[PDB]
């Protein structure tokens, strides 16, 4: 029993965290093959933060401009590219602890596990959710550039997410492993608006079908509702529509508590007009909308890896 | 910016992870060195669990009555001896990924890691706390038994918690390393309830420093207090006392921010004695006592293993 905020073992992303440093900036990057993976604003200076040239900077760099260390070993960079806004430096040496892994670019609402880094050292692991505007609001500070984000399946890694930046709003940016960022956001220090947020909703069913199987029931009610009764509501309180993909999708949940996912849909409705009259489920007075259907199913079967 | 439930990276632990066998019975061991811990538990029947004569138990099981597995390789047990309540397994060979360790037992209020485990193989990880009733309100299923919390400094694993059990109220209880219980709870079937429990109130005003660091500052009055008027008003809502020392180990929080404890216990006073109106900290709308100060500052500030 009980619920969590529980993000992937992180041993296999450990092992390909190193640091970078390009004249005074130091970051993080992903050590995987003969390859090192990292923000290419690390080429930049003050005076370029504006609206640099990467183009330009690149081409004036050398290899023996990169200083890349991983613990007490500095390896050699032998070439340097640009893949859209990562930097890819090969490097002498392949990384014997590469794991089997793949680059994957997912959709807003779908979460990963982020393990955060600072000077190529890894400082703590935590779960986050792509935003429907996507960002992430993650717990990032000076220097974290690199680190990733990632999931495990079967045995493989999927990385999603690369850090680069943070957002006026204290959110962060960043791209998938090809460098190309998520949502309209840009590496320079411009005037940059994330979009308007939705609460993801088929994650609050989730969470929702999650606190019935803790014992949490208070919010159920004995009405149901049609798909399109419940997207009108929804909209008035800025949460996504719900598609019958989603409401397939919640199938795994529905059948283990024996809650259809339009009853579960008639209880949430309730809660967004009512209110929770100051009452808790699973230990919050808010809404939760960072759990996904399959991370509760992975939470309350026990999967491993 | 942003704050999240942070736990540590969890490859140390990852790699002493083992799956134990006796009889039918299998859970999660710790192999550090050349012995194998695990709760002692396993080597109990269905028709022992009401009350089981654990010095009967052990002193009839031989060395091949044991089944130890590191992922595919099969550790030979060549003694087995009883520590309070775990169970110790001689193998013969040592855990060539031995990381540096020690064994400590906290305080209530405490906060550490846990590496949630099936049939050895690790799941997830999460940040939990030591209640003051000696409880902790993890997510732990059937067969989690034998998973770890602990702590890490710099490159030193503090193990301080092995799982047992669940209580009726969902909580979970169980073991330091040598075996003894955290509370008065029993490793068999037996009615054992979780006393009441309170906050723990120098964990509440680390979180409300970790908002001011983060630009949410609402809370904060024109009003101060001395520390016997504060706890008076604690001890009205269930909080714990608040001691000299407590305010000493808010040194570095206070410092960071330019507001004095005693200013920020009027704030909290405020809070608990008129609650929030429906206004969120850090994205909660309930005050959270699960991160200690050494958290805040870890998170804050950027400390890496
Ligand atoms: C853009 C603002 C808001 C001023 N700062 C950040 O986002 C900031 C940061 C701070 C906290 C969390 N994540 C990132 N960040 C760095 O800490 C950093 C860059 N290199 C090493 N570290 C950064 C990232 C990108 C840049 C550009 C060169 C692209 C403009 C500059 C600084
Ligand atoms: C005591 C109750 C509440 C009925 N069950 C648990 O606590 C339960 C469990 C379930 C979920 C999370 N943690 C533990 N638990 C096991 O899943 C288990 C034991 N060995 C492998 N698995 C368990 C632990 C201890 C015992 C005895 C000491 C009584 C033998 C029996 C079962």
């Amino acid at each position: 029993s009980g619920f969590r905020k529980m993000a992937f073992p992180s041993g296999k992303v450990e092992g390909c965290m190193v640091q970078v440093t390009c004249g005074t900036t130091t970051l993080n990057g992903l050590w995987l093959d003969d390859v090192v993976y990292c923000p290419r604003h690390v080429i930049c200076t003050s005076e370029d933060m504006l609206n640099p040239n990467y183009e330009d900077l690149l081409i004036r760099k050398s290899n023996h401009n990169f200083l890349v260390q991983a613990g007490n070993v500095q390896l050699r960079v032998i070439g340097h590219s640009m893949q859209n806004c990562v930097l890819k430096l090969k490097v002498d040496t392949a990384n014997p602890k590469t794991p089997k892994y793949k680059f994957v670019r997912i959709q807003p609402g779908q979460t990963f596990s982020v393990l955060a880094c600072y000077n190529g050292s890894p400082s703590g692991v935590y779960q986050c959710a792509m935003r429907p505007n996507f960002t992430i609001k993650g717990s990032f500070l000076n220097g974290s550039c690199g680190s990733v984000g990632f999931n495990i399946d079967y045995d493989c890694v999927s990385f999603c997410y690369m850090h680069h930046m943070e957002l006026p709003t204290g959110v962060h940016a960043g791209t998938d492993l090809e460098g190309n960022f998520y949502g309209p956001f840009v590496d320079r220090q411009t005037a940059q608006a994330a979009g308007t947020d939705t609460t993801i909703t088929v994650n609050v069913l989730a969470w929702l079908y999650a606190a019935v199987i803790n014992g949490d029931r208070w919010f159920l009610n004995r009405f149901t509702t049609t798909l399109n009764d419940f997207n009108l509501v929804a909209m008035k309180y800025n949460y996504e529509p719900l598609t019958q993909d989603h409401v397939d999708i919640l199938g795994p949940l529905s059948a283990q508590t024996g809650i259809a996912v339009l009853d579960m849909c008639a209880s949430l409705k309730e809660l967004l007009q009512n209110g929770m009259n100051g009452r808790t489920i699973l230990g919050s007075a808010l809404l939760e909308d960072e759990f996904t259907p399959f991370d509760v199913v992975r939470q309350c079967s026990g999967v491993t890896f």
